[PDB]
């Protein structure tokens, strides 16, 4: 058996057993005698031949395949993934793309030799596109179709196409770092941008020049995908017509309820018909709270359905039944349907460029979001979306979403391309490039907050800041208060600087919004703020009613919909901090050790104010005053912290609170800049003694401090003993 015919053998193999067996069959030259490696050459090419036959029983155990719009662009689609390695399929609302496209590849072939990986957001959107494809072939759970949703999960060996969500793929990048798994990959959805498709895609791009066995397949709605094509070298574009017929679109803006509007909505589509109302909702705990408004308004023949991305296997594919009645569906962003509400609003992730703060605003989603919002309505009839703000509003929104590569913190950036080990920043294929000058400022954070090391590697600790949701200076924050028993509180402020202070200040109520605001505020912190008032709205939503609450939000001036977010982040906190296995106090913890825990996070943030009595001097030199209107404004003590610097007339330190100079240097370690001076001789102590000053980013949190300096520094010692 000559090396070439065996080598050849490979190509008829297994894509993983192709790489462990030629680098044997290299092992092989290194041998002497030459009848001892035509004997080795042959009881390998009997393992050859029983990795052959798998690929012969996987090929004789496919599935025929069966089509039921994409229809049409089969031939167009089977001969473009034929002939060409990368190439897009972009559709609209129908998504018959989706189910589709795994099948074409398997009538191509591609499938027996590696898996099929298809890409989806969440992981609903992963079971129900297998089970639908699985019916579709007629395959059973076990089979030639497959799943996986966690990482712990593995697929059948029968498994031909895989389905997973985007962030278990790139989970799967370590182990497997040339993705052998897979001969076909298809990344859906991908018009949504976010990190983990844009770090799929750039990814792919490095890896295809490693296989040019492997074929990609990017699929998406009509969001205009020339930018996927030009990501890779000017990839084929097909568009499938969705061929949904036509929305009417009504334009319906806004004792005065933000819920009323709501109902008001359910009145105008009820008159026209009684079709499926699909609701779309922003957050989950306002979702309860409009749906328990909907159940206690008693309708006929309705049924109020709440759906969450955390709802069990069984709750979930209740909203795949078949009814036969109505059927109301409060639903978060995840998303037969004929009618469709739409506020126009959503959480999406913004970067805070003059606080310097990634935080989760409510923003008016774009009309490239609304659209597809509009094109659920897809029925034999024309369905009808009912939008709550006013036409010129639309048009004055912007045509896309930013992508989330262009609005994420580069430290959170990182934080996830170390974790995922993905290379250095600078040297990844983006399709959007972020900003080169923030990246190495991006890094001088993570290494102040001791997420990183050198080997680019990280902490334990920046593994459990990789999960936590929130800011980094933030999350560093939830992780030190571990250590105080005060993970509550640190929660509390983490959740409340994530978002737009609730508070509010209208123009008519200045003086009473802020009599009502002064209640909870600290003298000495303007982080105990957001802890009082969270204390006090849990004893009122636990004597209140939904009703008699949400107006209170009215009598407090306080943002109702922004006081259920602050909730729905401290609750999504909390699920990582018990995921990570962090518990949480019930007893109230000491300004001290909450103080402490928002000093790891704020300290680029400290302030050493001058004999001045007025302003405060910073790391690098920087020069602050704290905002007019804070708890210390009237007594600025020597120290603070602030949880973010703005500039507008001046360096303004926003939100802040008192430290003591001395909590600073036994968290500094990382960071201490420690300097002598003044070395003389002791009699009774008997040593060189020095006095040490110690800075942070050149702030003297120690100053004159007696040192014994024949413990520190001997050699140092004796070269000045000599002078």
């Amino acid at each position: 058996l000559t090396f070439t015919a065996l080598q050849q053998r490979l190509d008829s193999l297994m894509l993983r057993d192709r790489l462990r067996f030629s680098r044997r069959l290299h092992g092989v030259k290194k041998v002497k005698n030459p009848d001892a490696q035509q004997a080795i050459f042959q009881e390998m090419a009997k393992e050859i031949d029983q990795a052959a036959g798998k690929v012969l029983l996987r090929e004789a155990a496919r599935p025929e395949i069966t089509y039921p719009p994409v229809s049409q662009k089969k031939q167009d689609i089977l001969e473009a993934i034929r002939d060409h390695q990368v190439v897009i399929v972009a559709g609209e609302t129908g998504s018959g793309k989706t189910t589709q496209l795994p099948k074409i590849c398997m009538e191509l072939g591609r499938g027996i030799k590696g898996l099929i990986g298809h890409t989806q957001p969440r992981r609903l959107a992963a079971r129900t596109v297998a089970n639908r494809i699985a019916e579709e072939l007629k395959t059973e759970p076990g089979g030639c179709i497959g799943y996986k949703v966690r990482f712990s999960d593995h697929v059948s060996d029968n498994t031909m196409v895989k389905l997973m969500t985007d962030g278990i793929l790139l989970a799967e990048i370590q182990q497997d770092r040339l993705l052998m798994q897979y001969d076909t990959i298809i990344i859906d959805e991908a018009h949504e941008r976010s990190l983990n498709i844009d770090f799929l895609l750039g990814y792919l791009k490095e890896l295809l020049p490693r296989r040019p066995d492997l074929k990609i397949i990017i699929t998406s709605a009509t969001i205009d995908p020339e930018r996927f094509s030009r990501h890779f070298n000017n990839a084929p574009i097909i568009e499938v017509s969705g061929r949904t017929y036509p929305v009417e679109v009504r334009y319906r803006p806004i004792e005065r309820d933000q819920l009323q509007a709501i109902f008001d909505a359910v009145d105008e589509l009820s008159q026209e018909s009684h079709g499926d109302i699909l609701i779309f909702m922003s957050g989950e705990r306002e979702i309860r709270a409009t749906a328990d408004a909907l159940n206690k308004l008693n309708l006929r023949h309705t049924e109020i359905l709440p759906l969450y991305a955390r709802l069990s296997n069984s709750e979930q594919n209740r909203v795949f039944q078949s009814h036969s009645g109505r059927r109301i569906v409060l639903a978060t962003n995840v998303a037969g349907i004929k009618y469709v509400i739409d506020p126009g609003t959503a959480r999406i992730s913004r970067y805070s460029y003059r606080t310097k703060v990634q935080r989760l605003p409510i923003e008016p989603i774009s009309q490239a979001s609304a659209n597809q919002r509009k094109g659920r309505c897809g029925r034999v009839s024309e369905g009808i979306c009912i939008r709550l703000y006013s036409e010129d509003d639309f048009l004055s929104r912007p045509e896309f979403t930013d992508p989330e590569i262009l609005r994420t913190n580069l430290a959170s950036v990182i934080l996830q391309m170390t974790a995922l080990g993905l290379g250095d920043i600078a040297a990844f294929p983006f399709v959007e490039a972020p900003d080169k000058r923030n990246i190495q400022d991006g890094v001088r954070l993570l290494e102040e907050l001791g997420a990183i090391t050198t080997d680019y590697k990280l902490t334990p600790l920046g593994r459990q800041l990789s999960q936590l949701p929130v800011d980094p200076r933030l999350a560093r924050m939830v992780l030190e208060a571990q250590k105080h028993g005060c993970v509550r509180e640190a929660m509390i402020i983490t959740s409340a600087l994530s978002i737009q202070d609730p508070r509010e200040r209208p123009m008519d109520k200045q003086q009473a919004s802020d009599e009502k605001h002064r209640r909870f505020h600290d003298k000495e912190s303007d982080f105990l703020a957001f802890v009082n008032l969270w204390n006090y709205l849990g004893e009122q939503q636990k004597a209140l009613s939904s009703n008699a609450f949400r107006r209170l939000c009215r009598t407090d001036y306080l943002n109702y919909l922004r006081v259920r977010e602050w909730q729905d982040i401290y609750t999504q906190l909390r699920q990582v901090v018990k995921e990570l296995g962090i518990p949480v106090n019930s007893e109230p913890a000491e300004y001290r050790e909450i103080h402490i825990a928002l000093l790891t996070g704020l300290l680029s943030h400290i302030g050493m104010k001058d004999a001045d009595k007025q302003e405060y001097t910073g790391a690098r030199n920087a020069r602050f005053s704290i905002f007019p209107g804070s708890g210390l404004f009237k007594k600025p003590p020597k120290w603070v912290m602030v949880a973010e610097l703005v500039e507008t007339s001046r360096l303004w330190g926003r939100i802040a609170a008192r430290i003591d100079p001395e909590w600073v240097e036994p968290v500094a370690q990382h960071l201490i800049k420690r300097t002598y001076s003044e070395p003389h001789w002791e009699r009774a102590q008997g040593a060189v003694m020095a006095t040490e000053k110690v800075t942070v980013y050149g702030l003297p949190i120690v100053a004159a401090r007696k040192v014994n300096y024949s413990q520190i520094d001997p050699a140092l010692c004796r070269e000045l003993f000599i002078r």
